């Protein structure tokens, strides 16, 4: 399943990954706790994304 960003997000951190709302993402590990390895579809950036800021694709 493919995620998208409901809000725009900027990273603190080099370890956080900065999107903007409607950016698309391939999950990486989501079972090491609520921030999330993606990969943007846009930019192939990966970083740790706060999963409360995306939503499965329809
Ligand atoms: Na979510």
């Amino acid at each position: 399943t493919l995620f998208v960003a409901l809000y725009d997000y900027e990273a603190r951190t080099e370890d956080d990954l900065s999107f903007h709302k409607g950016e698309k993402f391939q999950i990486l590990n989501s079972s090491e706790g609520d921030w999330w390895e993606a990969r943007s579809l846009t930019t192939g950036e990966t970083g740790y994304i706060p999963s409360n800021y995306v939503a499965p694709v329809d």
